């Protein structure tokens, strides 16, 4: 049964609610982004209207085989009427195709559902500038002050310089980047661009990347592994055993691996600056964990909320324990007292 924080009151709508069977009264199912916890339940047998971005729609059709007649893509930054209700989709700054949804309810209430997002000051100059929001359904993944991490630009600068140094010292080194979902593509694209290489990968991952509307993608990726010195591998293979096994398959072309594991936050963020990050090393294999986040830091989240000044906040992450719910409620009240709304 569908929980309350996935329903939009006063409408026939749900958000990211495909794992509950047929939801009573639902006339349109919104999907914020193509991550498995959110799409859980969709397939070729789904026969209700799905509303989403263009990119999410390409993934639903090609990867999950949802039939074309049930996929309803909407453009971004554009007022659209769905089942008699005005909606807008906004870029969430999460993975490719990810959106926030603004709903203009028939009674005058305005609701923003962030989906998953990485708040940014640029959002203060979207269509959100123009009006009041009564209810915010908020991605609270990192809603605690211990959650700190650098900008995505700093993290990419670190990865490019690390890869470029290693391969210039040793032309026979291979770079490997872990993946398990869409998102974080800048990590492997930036490294391959500095090395003058295409990115090599499986047929299955190539298919996924071909759905993402990335400009000039045919120039950047390939399924011919032997032609490439940046390889993508499943995240589970990014360990000394998996990497050893991969280096055997390359036919004595390479004699060293440098690997990257993009994570979210880890507690080594509580002590170490990005610049000071060191790898784990066994023999001719080195593995870097890099804190490339596609969710708001505490401070980015707080800035956004204090600017938007919502009347009520409904968290969508960390909702399962009393201690988490209490902690989030305390911070929301501080933020409101501090800013005066
Ligand atoms: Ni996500």
């Amino acid at each position: 049964t569908c929980p309350f924080y996935k329903k939009i009151p006063g409408t026939g709508f749900t958000v990211d609610a495909f794992q509950y069977g047929v939801v009573e009264g639902c006339t349109a199912y919104f999907l914020t982004h193509f991550h498995s916890d959110h799409y859980a339940g969709l397939s070729k047998h789904f026969t209700f209207p799905v509303y989403c971005s263009e990119i999410t729609g390409n993934l639903l059709k090609n990867k999950l085989h949802v039939q074309e007649q049930y996929i309803h893509p909407l453009p971004l930054d554009t007022e659209c009427i769905v089942n008699g209700v005005k909606v807008v989709l906004l870029d969430a700054n999460h993975c490719p195709g990810a959106v926030m949804i603004l709903f203009y309810l028939p009674n005058g209430t305005v609701i923003l559902h962030t989906g998953d997002f990485r708040a940014d000051p640029s959002m203060e100059r979207s269509l959100l500038a123009d009006q009041k929001v009564h209810m915010l359904y908020l991605d609270t993944t990192y809603c605690s002050p211990e959650y700190t991490f650098p900008s995505q630009q700093e993290v990419i600068r670190f990865a490019i310089n690390t890869a470029f140094e290693a391969v210039t010292l040793n032309p026979h080194a291979l770079v490997v980047c872990g993946t398990y979902s869409i998102g974080k593509e800048k990590v492997f694209l930036a490294i391959a661009d500095v090395l003058g290489s295409k990115v090599g990968m499986s047929q299955e991952k190539y298919k996924t990347l071909q759905c993402l509307n990335i400009p000039e993608i045919n120039s950047l990726i390939t399924t011919d592994m032997c032609s490439s010195l940046v390889h993508l591998l499943p995240m589970m293979q990014i360990n000394f055993k998996g990497l050893q096994s991969h280096l055997k398959k390359c036919g004595g072309k390479y004699n060293q691996i440098l690997a990257f594991r993009p994570t979210g936050w880890t507690h080594s963020n509580k002590f170490t600056r990005i610049a000071d990050v060191i790898p784990q090393t066994k023999g001719n294999i080195s593995i870097y964990g890099i804190p490339y986040s596609e969710h708001s830091s505490y401070l980015e989240m707080k800035r956004f909320v204090q600017w938007l000044k919502p009347q009520k906040i409904i968290p969508t992450v960390n909702v399962g324990t009393w201690k988490s719910r209490s902690t989030m409620e305390k911070y929301f009240r501080e933020w409101k007292l501090e800013a005066g709304y």
